[PDB]
């Protein structure tokens, strides 16, 4: 299965439809493992890395996403498709190693979540959180990346050099760091202002971090940029997930907050609302000021907006 | 009517054509008579059912599908002839009873329906829903197979022992309730969980009844595996039927939800893509899964829905 993988053609009209941003992986489950390969492919070259040991990696990453509602192995690769999208449409912005480390971590950024935030886990002494005090489940994820790597045949960054593989773990490293939704209100922040200022300089080490960071972010949330029912039925997942800790809590003897209590669906709309206007709307909007081929992103997260301001108006 | 049955022959030129999935019935309408006893004879043999009862049963069938916009004799032998390709496609799985039972079944699956669902049956308390609780509709298609196999001179299971009537009977039923869209999503799931574990097994009685259902379902919706042209036509008269449903409940003068609602005409579009996505889509993926050579019908789909995508976005 892991070698069927390697005879694998993406069929031609998928090869038009996967470069543009709206793309919706969803439909074709078969097809992701190759899909990858394919985006790795287009944006890194087809001798970048040895084909057998990127097709072990791939299948090993997917074993390792749960059969959780939300964080699984399809939002792993609509991530990883988000920022392939980012790439090409920004090609030379970004080194090879880059975007080797970026797509990589995309695949990789949510690896064995377990349904549960960073909150839950520190709250209720979780041992994860004794070892991880700060960006608790994104450490851990930077974590099983490493442990795939290592294993037999799995070490995809082995043609490198040792300089060149250290660079790569830290690129990486700093992107499943930078998917904690708690950074990203700070770093959003920022780049804002070094726009504002026309301080913001691609070439200044940390200003390119904080790029990259918004970048993940902008992923990370992409599907709240596909077409209207497609983000509605992914809507339900990521609810599925809330509900399901907000009723471990209630067990637990203690009430969740809004977002995770199944018996305040009610306020879902305006929940909705909220997110939007406060994280991604202002997400997509910093990263459109930025790169500019971006826009499509903004402009899809404008349409599920205005969609949600019907629902509350009562359609 | 039923004597100049008798004598059809199928032209030759669709001799192969009838064999493919995506086989349009729509361009022959006074042919779908024959087009059924021909499916039957070449996946059961000439050998199975009286011809003289064959024929009476079929033209008695077709007379109690009433002149609705979609729930009508065109979708009951569309509906059988998916039937006939799948069992064709697949060759050595089912006995001499089940193939006998699935065509009769899906020929008689939509039986004296009346262009109402379930849940209207249900809410306005009509003497069918309080006659059968749940799955309404589909026990009452059941009743009239029943009723008309049991008219003079149409018992087409005359030659069978006790036992195989019985059985048959059983098959049939199963399969008519299986129908009941409510139920899909159950079976659909728990097959799900038995292939992911590998505890699928076609020796036990109940997974057969678990993947005939899955069968049905399909079958029941391969409206949506058609080429775009014919696909696109098929959905007008399915919302033609929705539409009027809710006319009803506004004669009567209450609010229907948007699909059955005709002042949201526009969102059809969505309506597809939303459908496709969290129905159609992964019936035909698990049913592929079960039975490799049934994939041309995912591949057809997935192929209409991105025809859906290009009307919501204009292109
Ligand atoms: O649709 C949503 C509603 C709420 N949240 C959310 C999540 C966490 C914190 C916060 C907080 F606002 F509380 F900081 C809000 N995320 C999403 C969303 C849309 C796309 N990905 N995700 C996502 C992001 C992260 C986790 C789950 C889902
Ligand atoms: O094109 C469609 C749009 C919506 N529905 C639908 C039907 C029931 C429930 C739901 C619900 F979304 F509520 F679950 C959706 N079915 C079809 C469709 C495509 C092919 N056959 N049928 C079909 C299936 C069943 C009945 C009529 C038509
Ligand atoms: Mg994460
Ligand atoms: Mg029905
Ligand atoms: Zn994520
Ligand atoms: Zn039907």
């Amino acid at each position: 299965e892991w070698q069927g993988l390697m005879q694998f053609t993406l069929p031609v009209r998928l090869c038009k439809e996967i470069e543009l941003f709206h793309f919706d992986i969803g439909p074709f489950e078969n097809m992701w493992p190759g899909i990858f390969v394919y985006m790795v492919h287009r944006s890194c070259g087809t001798s970048c890395f040895e084909l057998e040991k990127l097709c072990r990696f791939i299948m090993s990453v997917k074993k390792n996403y749960r059969r959780v509602p939300y964080h699984n192995w399809k939002h792993a690769v609509t991530v990883a498709h988000c920022m392939y999208a980012i790439l090409q449409n920004n090609h030379t912005l970004f080194t090879d190693l880059e975007r080797k480390g970026l797509l990589i971590a995309c695949l990789c950024h949510d690896l064995d979540h377990r349904g549960f935030s960073n909150s839950y886990l520190q709250k209720f002494d979780h041992p994860l959180a004794a070892l991880y005090s700060t960006s608790t489940m994104e450490q851990h994820h930077f974590s099983q990346t490493v442990s795939i790597l290592q294993l037999e045949g799995h070490n995809i960054f082995s043609t490198l050099s040792s300089s060149e593989y250290e660079q790569v773990l830290e690129i990486i490293r700093k992107a499943i760091i930078a998917t904690d939704l708690a950074l990203y209100f700070g770093n959003r922040k920022q780049l804002e202002e070094m726009y504002q200022t026309g301080s913001l300089n691609l070439n200044n080490q940390s200003h390119r971090d904080r790029v990259i960071g918004l970048m993940m972010t902008a992923c990370d949330l992409c599907s709240v940029t596909k077409l209207w029912p497609v983000t509605k039925l992914t809507a339900n997942d990521i609810y599925a997930e809330f509900w399901a800790e907000g009723d471990e809590m209630k067990k637990l003897g203690i009430q969740p907050i809004p977002m995770m209590d199944r018996d305040k669906k009610d306020e879902v709309p305006q929940g909705q609302l909220g997110f939007y206007n406060a994280v991604a709307i202002p997400c997509y909007t910093t990263l459109t000021q930025i790169l500019p081929p971006t826009e499509p992103l903004l402009k899809a997260c404008r349409d599920n907006l205005s969609q949600w301001e019907k629902v509350i108006r009562g359609e």
